[PDB]
């Protein structure tokens, strides 16, 4: 017997993943063979041959309605009580639990140490106010000046887009009714330009040529810039720098902000020939000692991956010896935090909104 597994690839250390995942089968299922494959939930709808994957839940919804999708049962999920409430719930759709929280992703903003006049900045306004509109075109910017944020691509923007829209009308919703791509909410391109203003056109829109998603990472370290907005596993990339930097969630609003979080949930496809035993893995990619064992480092020279898991269990352990966690934990643990979901028609609106959205931007 062979299942075919799929991870999520958009992690600083992907391999990390899939050893952990083997191993810890291995131990619970010597008698079944894993066969990981390539599949990125951004570009394609579940193969009929691929029994497990991980995908983010903006494209929740539209595998749900289309059928690909197995559910569980409260009976089906290993230590519920551990996973966080409000991801669990992002993962819910009529009325079933359709995957598995494995790992968490927002926004910060990373400001150096010392810098204090940036590190009680709430919103992109208040931060407009510190640092200014960017005034050279290099790559990177000088020495302490200017914002680093990486807008490349279509599917960024977009995404930002409606996460702002979000914090601006003040309501969440998991967008089951995709706004209209025309008019455009001005209050939310005023301050997308804003961004891109403080970090200068070039710069926001630069793509390095190896594909490093963390380069910004290591400018922002080298000295560049004068703050950063990015992933928390941009941390990795820090390496002892990691230690330098200080991070807190900012609102796109004004106002009332409500705390988006990127979820990339396990899930069992409707069609594979072994349900429980592809429930059995799903649980095991998502428990505690499988993501513990991916996000620290393996071998000499590793850093903590420094994603945010979906499990209290995980905060605790590694935050003994990682305080980075101790502080990722206080973020997570927010009472006002949602998963960041979007309709079954998430694919066509995003392909019209690539063609909408560089034009109004610039």
């Amino acid at each position: 017997i062979t299942l075919k597994v799929a991870i999520y690839p958009y992690v600083p250390d992907p391999a990390r993943f899939q050893a952990a995942v083997l191993d810890q089968w291995q131990r619970q299922e010597p008698g079944v063979k894993l066969e990981f494959t390539d599949w990125d939930s951004y570009s394609a709808d579940p193969p009929d041959d691929l029994d497990v994957f991980v995908l983010d839940s903006i494209f929740l919804s539209h595998f749900v309605d289309a059928g690909y999708l197995l559910p569980f049962g409260s009976q089906d999920i290993d230590q519920a009580e551990d996973v966080l409430p409000f991801a669990l719930q992002g993962a819910k759709r009529n009325g079933e639990v359709y995957g598995l929280p494995q790992i968490l992703c927002t926004n910060l903003l990373f400001y150096r140490k010392g810098d204090l006049k940036i590190g009680q900045v709430d919103n992109i306004y208040e931060l407009y106010k510190k640092i200014g509109t960017s005034h050279s075109e290099q790559i990177p910017p000088p020495q302490n000046k200017g914002l680093l944020i990486n807008m490349a691509g279509g599917t960024t923007k977009a995404s930002m887009y409606l996460e702002a829209l979000i914090d601006v009308t003040g309501q969440y919703t998991e967008y089951d009714l995709l706004p209209p791509l025309d008019p455009l909410n001005d209050k939310v391109i005023r301050g997308l330009r804003l961004l891109i203003n403080m970090a200068g056109e070039k710069p926001s829109q630069y793509v390095p040529e190896d594909g490093d998603a963390y380069v910004r990472a290591s400018w922002f370290a080298q000295g560049s810039g004068r703050a950063f907005i990015g992933y928390s596993e941009s941390m990795m990339r820090m390496g002892d720098y990691a230690e330098q930097v200080r991070f807190k969630p900012i609102s796109s609003s004004a106002g009332q902000d409500i705390p988006l979080f990127y979820s990339d949930v396990v899930s069992v496809n409707s069609k594979t020939a072994h349900p429980e035993l592809a429930k059995k893995l799903a649980n095991v990619m998502a428990s505690a000692d499988t993501v513990e064992q991916a996000l620290r480092p393996q071998a000499d020279g590793q850093y903590p991956q420094y994603l945010l898991p979906a499990r209290h269990q995980v905060y605790e352990a590694l935050m003994q010896d990682y305080p980075i966690y101790s502080e990722l934990a206080q973020i997570v643990n927010k009472p006002s935090n949602r998963v960041f979901r979007l309709g079954p028609e998430v694919r066509t609106w995003l392909k019209d909104a690539k063609q909408v959205l560089p034009e109004a931007l610039g």
